């Protein structure tokens, strides 16, 4: 029994983790093979970051102005280049670490693990989960651009997200780990903003079936609803379109609760319409969006790596 | 910017977890240098765990009978020997992936990382607190026995937990690494069970702290309050007593936002007054209390946002 917000075990994400200093920049790399991949606002200064051209930045460096270092090593870059807003820097030494992985690009509604670093060195590890408006609502200090997201299953580390920059209202934005950014943001200091954010409402059909698997059934009742019926419902309180997939998705928690997923939808039309009346759910007073039905199941069965 | 439960990274201790299969029973042992610790249960039968008799069943095995598996490798087991509630099995090979490390036996309020094991592979990594009654409320199923619980301030593993039982209420409970359980709890199936649970008064000042140097002060008012008065409020909604060592180890939060301990007990005693009238402090319409002061100066900003 119990249910946790838990993050994948970190280690081999821990073992591939560097620092990357240009001049007088200092941030996180990801040591894979021989490569270590960074964001490329590495080579800005502040004054570059109003207006950075970064092949004209790029141009005007060598390897040996990239100084990497693993642990007390010093790596020697042997060579770079750009993809997109990620830096490749080739080094002379393979990571012995390097684990089994693939670059996955993520979409919205889906979590992940990240392994917030600072100088090379890891210091933490918390779930997160991708918004609706594409921002992630992380704990990021300065120095922790090039920190990354990940996914394991079985041996492999699936690398989803790279850390790159905070917006004014302290939510957080990156790039998958071929470079392209997750949402409308760009790398420069500029104005920029979150989108209004919306709940994601598969997500919170999860996390009530979990609450059912648990014990927390005080919130289930006789009525079902359509699927037309209750994304009426969706969208007068900012919830996001359940859609057939979605109903698909929820097959084995409905299968291995006995509640029908449009029963556990009718369920969550009143908790909207009258609130919680002083009750919670799973510890909560609100509802939790941000364990996927894949979560759920992985957590209510003891799946390792 | 940004709140969360943050865990510690958790590779120096997966490195140390292990699987103990003693019969029919298996769980996860925690392998440093030679010696692999891990419940002492593991040699009981679910009619044993009613009244075991743990010496009379120890002694009926040989070290053959424990079978330890780091990953793909089977170790030899050479000696075995019991401490408290932990079973420490020698080993003819050291873990050469053992960290700088150290055994610690926490107080109520403290919060520690746990790596969820089944099988002796790590599934997942969550933060927790140790409750005022000595349980902790984590995510364990039938399996998870021998998962611990630690600390890494500065490199150094500091394991505080190992975990044992599930009670009736769905909370957890456990020893140290030397075997000395957290409470009144035994490793027997008796009627034992959760005691009145209470919300740990530091940890929550310390996170509205955490609100304040992320830039919210909605919740704050012009008044403040004595320590005694604090206290008798307080503990007439289950809050655990403030004392003065608490107020002390809020010092340097106290000083960072430039709020008096006193003044933000005032504030909390409004809160339980009020509730939060719709708003929220740090993405919760509750009162967290599983941050402890140590925790929000380790995650939050050294700066303010005045
Ligand atoms: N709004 C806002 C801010 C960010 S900023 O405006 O200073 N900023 C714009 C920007 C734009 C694009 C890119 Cl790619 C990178 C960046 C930077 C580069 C430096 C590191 N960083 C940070 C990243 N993560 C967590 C931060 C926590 C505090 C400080 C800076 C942080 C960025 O966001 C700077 C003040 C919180
Ligand atoms: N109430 C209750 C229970 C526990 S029990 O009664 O089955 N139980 C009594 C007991 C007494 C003392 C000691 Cl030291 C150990 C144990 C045991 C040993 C086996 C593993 N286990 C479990 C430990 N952790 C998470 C569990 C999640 C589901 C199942 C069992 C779990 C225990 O608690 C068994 C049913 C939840
Ligand atoms: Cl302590």
């Amino acid at each position: 029994s119990g249910f946790r917000k838990m993050a994948f075990p970190s280690g081999k994400v821990e073992g591939c983790m560097v620092q990357v200093t240009c001049g007088t920049t200092t941030l996180n790399g990801l040591w894979l093979d021989d490569v270590v991949y960074c964001p490329r606002h590495v080579i800005c200064t502040s004054e570059d970051m109003l207006n950075p051209n970064y092949e004209d930045l790029l141009i005007r460096k060598s390897n040996h102005n990239f100084l990497v270092q693993a642990g007390n090593v010093q790596l020697r870059v042997i060579g770079h280049s750009m993809q997109n807003c990620v830096l490749k820097l080739k080094v002379d030494t393979a990571n012995p670490k390097t684990p089994k992985y693939k670059f996955v690009r993520i979409q919205p509604g889906q979590t992940f693990s990240v392994l917030a670093c600072y100088n090379g060195s890891p210091s933490g590890v918390y779930q997160c989960a991708m918004r609706p408006n594409f921002t992630i609502k992380g704990s990021f200090l300065n120095g922790s651009c090039g920190s990354v997201g990940f996914n394991i299953d079985y041996d492999c580390v699936s690398f989803c997200y790279m850390h790159h920059m905070e917006l004014p209202t302290g939510v957080h934005a990156g790039t998958d780990l071929e470079g392209n950014f997750y949402g409308p943001f760009v790398d420069r200091q500029t104005a920029q903003a979150a989108g209004t954010d919306t709940t994601i409402t598969v997500n919170v059909l999860a996390w009530l079936y979990a609450a059912v698997i648990n014990g927390d059934r005080w919130f289930l009742n006789r009525f079902t609803t359509t699927l037309n019926d209750f994304n009426l419902v969706a969208m007068k309180y900012n919830y996001e379109p359940l859609t057939q997939d979605h109903v698909d998705i929820l097959g084995p928690l409905s299968a291995q609760t006995g509640i029908a997923v449009l029963d556990m939808c009718a369920s969550l039309k009143e908790l909207l319409q009258n609130g919680m009346n002083g009750r919670t759910i799973l510890g909560s007073a609100l509802l939790e969006d941000e364990f996927t039905p894949f979560d759920v199941v992985r957590q209510c069965s003891g799946v390792t790596f």
